[PDB]
């Protein structure tokens, strides 16, 4: 998703319970994961979530997307603001 329309200062918690997995937030956290300033850095993928726990389709493909979507991401073409 392109864009998107969300806050510029939101934590593990909040950010989950945007989309209803913030249950799962005590998993993300557990594991050093709760940085939200790493979701673009660390390799963020399907193995990840469900070594943490979330083994879900819908939880991981979310969770793949929200994470990606956010910013300081490496350019892949057409560059924007």
């Amino acid at each position: 998703m392109i864009s998107g329309l969300r806050t510029l200062e939101q934590s593990v918690g909040e950010w989950l319970e945007s989309i209803g997995l913030q249950q799962y937030e005590s998993k993300l956290l557990l594991n050093g994961f709760d940085d939200v300033h790493f979701l673009g850095s660390n390799v963020m993928e399907e193995q990840d979530l469900r070594d943490i726990g979330i083994s879900d389709p819908q939880h991981r493909r979310k969770l793949l997307q929200a994470a990606r979507s956010l910013p300081k991401v490496k350019a892949l073409g057409y560059d924007g603001n």
